[PDB]
């Protein structure tokens, strides 16, 4: 209702906004048109100045990667060839130390795998015979433990049959004068709330 | 009455179930012991086969960590001189390389960097009219935009005016009649609210 009186209010709003877009927008561009006027001026300046420093700018920067990389290839060139020297030196220095290591290696790895073969074969067979007393004592207390569980399950279930039948029923018995009353208070409370939305 | 008769439903469950596991600890006490007894045996082979038996275990992997070490100290010795000697030829090349490669990165900095100080120098100077340029025009358009835009503010300042008196009355003569309205309802609704249920 008020809400029609209210949106005139905005209707005049939106004509003075309308207002402020018409001078003050068309100033806005008269700005812009000085801003791009010097603007104009200064991307002119700025383009014919760059254009004509960037040529002995690159050219002259040209020249240092010039030196650089033909400096650089006169550096590279003979660094390869004592890196390769001393890499090929390195390779035949590593060589000729992983041919007698890789002998002590593979025989150290015999003397360690094979001795682990006669170390873990008794210890898995020990283990064996351990793991069969340990299945043996989780066999005897377990095959006792089912039938524990079992009597027990069956005293919780005699317990919860015992609770269920008079709480289902009492549950139930409430729940008519429950529902009932929590109806009324509902048929009450929605015909006073219908009140408030009408 | 609800939370008092539905408790004692909870509370004859909790009762009952400790006469249960009154026996259920019993029970896993007595399984546990058998468990334990086991595990007592056990571990008295287990600990056995494992520590007199981990004697030979260590004892010959000794031997063979002491001969591995042994041997790799023995060619630690010849091998970091052959290391250190090839090194050597390669740090002393490298000597004889950083020289000459220093000297002339040194000369070539002298037409890099020292001719970089010779273009750099009127670039920057050359750009010290640039930002003249550059900043007079920011100065006549700044100035210009400061004056437009304090000429569209003071528009928009005025026209704001008129949607901040007028307007705020237009929305005070809508508070002041909603509030009531509003109020009516609330007080109807809370009333109500606490008229089931409290
Ligand atoms: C002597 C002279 C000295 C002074 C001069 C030097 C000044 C430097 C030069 C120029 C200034 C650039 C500023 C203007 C902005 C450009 C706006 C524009 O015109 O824009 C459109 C372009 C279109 O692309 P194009 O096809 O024309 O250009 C590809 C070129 N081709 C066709 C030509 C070969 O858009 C682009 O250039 C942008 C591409 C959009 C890609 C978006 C995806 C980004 C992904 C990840 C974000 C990464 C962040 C990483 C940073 C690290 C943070 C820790
Ligand atoms: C500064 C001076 C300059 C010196 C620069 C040197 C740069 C080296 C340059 C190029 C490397 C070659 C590229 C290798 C790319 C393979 C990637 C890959 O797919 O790779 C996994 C495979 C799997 O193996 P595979 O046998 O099943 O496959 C055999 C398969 N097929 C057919 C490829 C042989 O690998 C392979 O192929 C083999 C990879 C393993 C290589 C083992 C030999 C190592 C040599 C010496 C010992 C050095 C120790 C030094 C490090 C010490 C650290 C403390
Ligand atoms: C429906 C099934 C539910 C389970 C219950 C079984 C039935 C009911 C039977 C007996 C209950 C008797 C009363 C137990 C004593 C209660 C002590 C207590 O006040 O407790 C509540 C506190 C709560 O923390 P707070 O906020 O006070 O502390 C905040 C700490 N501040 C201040 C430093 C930051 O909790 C504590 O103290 C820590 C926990 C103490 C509760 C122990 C109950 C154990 C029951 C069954 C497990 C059976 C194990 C037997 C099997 C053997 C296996 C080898
Ligand atoms: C079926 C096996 C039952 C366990 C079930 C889980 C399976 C994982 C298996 C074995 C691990 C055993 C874990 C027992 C450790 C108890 C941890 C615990 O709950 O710690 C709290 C209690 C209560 O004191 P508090 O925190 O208030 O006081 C200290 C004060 N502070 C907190 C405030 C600053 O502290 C104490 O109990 C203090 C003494 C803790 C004893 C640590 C040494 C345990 C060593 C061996 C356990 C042997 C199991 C063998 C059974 C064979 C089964 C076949
Ligand atoms: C089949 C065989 C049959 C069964 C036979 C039964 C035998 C059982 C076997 C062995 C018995 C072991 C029990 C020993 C108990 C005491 C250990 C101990 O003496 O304990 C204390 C130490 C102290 O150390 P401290 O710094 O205090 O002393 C600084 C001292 N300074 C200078 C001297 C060295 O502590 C340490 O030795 C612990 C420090 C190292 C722990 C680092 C933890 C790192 C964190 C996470 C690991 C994550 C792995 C992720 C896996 C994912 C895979 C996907
Ligand atoms: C020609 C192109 C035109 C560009 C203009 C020319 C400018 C070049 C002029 C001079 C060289 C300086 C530039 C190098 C980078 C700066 C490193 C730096 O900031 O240094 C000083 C810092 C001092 O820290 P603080 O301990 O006093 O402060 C601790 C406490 N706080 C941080 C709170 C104050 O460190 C030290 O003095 C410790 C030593 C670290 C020295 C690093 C220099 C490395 C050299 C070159 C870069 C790598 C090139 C690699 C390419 C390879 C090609 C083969
Ligand atoms: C293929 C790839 C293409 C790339 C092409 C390369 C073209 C190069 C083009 C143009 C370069 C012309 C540079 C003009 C030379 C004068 C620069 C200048 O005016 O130099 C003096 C300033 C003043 O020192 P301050 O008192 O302000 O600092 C206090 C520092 N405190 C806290 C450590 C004590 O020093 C500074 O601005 C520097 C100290 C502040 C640290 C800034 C961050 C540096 C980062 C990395 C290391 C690089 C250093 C390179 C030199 C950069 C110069 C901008
Ligand atoms: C295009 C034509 C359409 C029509 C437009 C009509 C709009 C009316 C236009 C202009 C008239 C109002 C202009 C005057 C504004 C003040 C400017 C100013 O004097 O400023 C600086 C002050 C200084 O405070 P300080 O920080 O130094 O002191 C911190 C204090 N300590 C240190 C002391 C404790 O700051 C302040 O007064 C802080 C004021 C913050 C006010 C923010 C409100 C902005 C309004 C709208 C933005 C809408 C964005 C819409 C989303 C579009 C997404 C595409
Ligand atoms: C079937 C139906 C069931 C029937 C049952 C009945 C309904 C039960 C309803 C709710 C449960 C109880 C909770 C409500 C209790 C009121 C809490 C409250 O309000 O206590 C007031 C405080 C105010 O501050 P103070 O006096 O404590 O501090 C003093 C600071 N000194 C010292 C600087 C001066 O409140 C605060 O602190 C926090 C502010 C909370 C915001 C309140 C709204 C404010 C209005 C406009 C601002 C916009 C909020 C926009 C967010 C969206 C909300 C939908
Ligand atoms: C006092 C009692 C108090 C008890 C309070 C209990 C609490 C209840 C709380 C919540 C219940 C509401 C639960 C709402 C669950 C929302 C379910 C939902 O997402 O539904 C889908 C619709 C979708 O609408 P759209 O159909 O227009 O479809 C396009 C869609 N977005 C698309 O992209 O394709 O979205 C919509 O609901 C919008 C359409 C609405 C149609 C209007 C239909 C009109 C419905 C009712 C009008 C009745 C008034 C008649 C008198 C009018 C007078 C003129
Ligand atoms: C026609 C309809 C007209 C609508 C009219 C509405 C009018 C409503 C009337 C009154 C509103 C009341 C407005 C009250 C504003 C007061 C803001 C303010 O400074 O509050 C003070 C507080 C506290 O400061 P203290 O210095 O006391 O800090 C406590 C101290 N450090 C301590 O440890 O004890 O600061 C804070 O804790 C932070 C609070 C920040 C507030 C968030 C402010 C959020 C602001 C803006 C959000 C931007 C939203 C833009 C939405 C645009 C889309 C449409």
């Amino acid at each position: 209702l008020k809400l029609l009186d209210n949106w005139d209010s905005v209707t005049s709003t939106f004509s003075k906004l309308r207002e402020q877009l018409g001078p003050v927008t068309q100033e806005f561009w008269d700005n812009l048109e000085k801003e791009t006027e010097g603007l104009r001026q200064e991307m002119s300046k700025d383009l014919e100045e760059v254009k004509a420093k960037v040529q002995p700018y690159l050219d002259d920067f040209q020249k240092k990667w010039q030196e650089e990389m033909e400096l650089y290839r006169q550096k590279v060139e003979p660094l390869r060839a004592e890196l390769q020297e001393g890499a090929r030196q390195k390779l035949h220095e590593l060589q000729e130390k992983l041919s007698p290591l890789g002998e002590e290696m593979r025989d150290r790895a015999r003397a360690h795998v094979d001795a682990l073969r006669t170390h873990l074969a008794p210890y898995s067979d020990e283990l064996r015979q351990r793991l069969a007393a340990r299945l043996e004592a989780l066999k005897e207390n377990g095959g006792a433990r089912l039938a524990e569980y079992h009597a027990k399950a069956t005293e919780h279930l005699s317990t919860l049959s015992e609770k269920a039948k008079p709480a289902l029923e009492d549950l139930r018995q409430g729940l008519l004068p429950v529902l009932e009353s929590f109806k009324v208070s509902f048929l009450s409370a929605l015909e006073e709330y219908t009140k408030k939305l009408n």
